[PDB]
């Protein structure tokens, strides 16, 4: 699958590296997962289950 920094990302902090999951879906997160990115990306869209 495709992983990307969420908002909990970036510094070092327990579950580092990128642990979301990218949704190319035009409102990103789908049903049967939760968000993890209110922003970046400016095209598709990153969440978590």
């Amino acid at each position: 699958g495709v992983s990307c920094l969420c908002d909990s990302d970036g510094p070092s902090v327990r579950g580092n590296t990128l642990s979301g999951t990218l949704w190319l879906y035009p409102s990103g997160c789908p049903s049967g997962w939760h968000n993890c990115k209110a922003h970046g990306p400016t095209i598709g869209w990153c969440c978590k289950q």
